[PDB]
């Protein structure tokens, strides 16, 4: 489960900051949930959870469910939030996010 990687305390606080539609701030979210200070291996484990079908990429549909990846009862991102986040993490141009792109996105501040 995600609490095997991050504290429930930090997850509830991070999720709690973005309960409104179109409120997602990825830099703020990753910092609050505590994964910015995790090892590159733990970040990869977080990536595996988010990459729902395990094909190696977080596509847009999986991305919309990112919050649920940390907390099951979380909302889905709005279509606008998903498109904006994908633009932010997809830097090699294929419309999805791979593990190296994910570590780069999380490393931002
Ligand atoms: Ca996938
Ligand atoms: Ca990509």
């Amino acid at each position: 489960s995600m609490t095997d990687l991050l504290s429930a305390e930090d997850i509830k606080k991070a999720i709690g900051a973005f309960t409104a539609a179109d409120s997602f701030d990825h830099k703020k979210f990753f910092q609050m949930v505590g994964l910015k200070k995790k090892s590159a291996d733990d970040v990869k484990k977080v990536f595996h959870i988010l990459d729902k079908d395990k094909d190696g990429f977080i596509d847009e549909d999986e991305l919309g469910s990112i919050l649920k990846g940390f907390s099951s009862d979380a909302r889905d991102l709005s279509a606008k939030e998903t498109k904006t986040l994908m633009a932010a993490g997809d830097k090699d141009g294929d419309g999805k996010i791979g593990v190296e792109e994910f570590s780069t996105l999380v490393a931002e501040s």
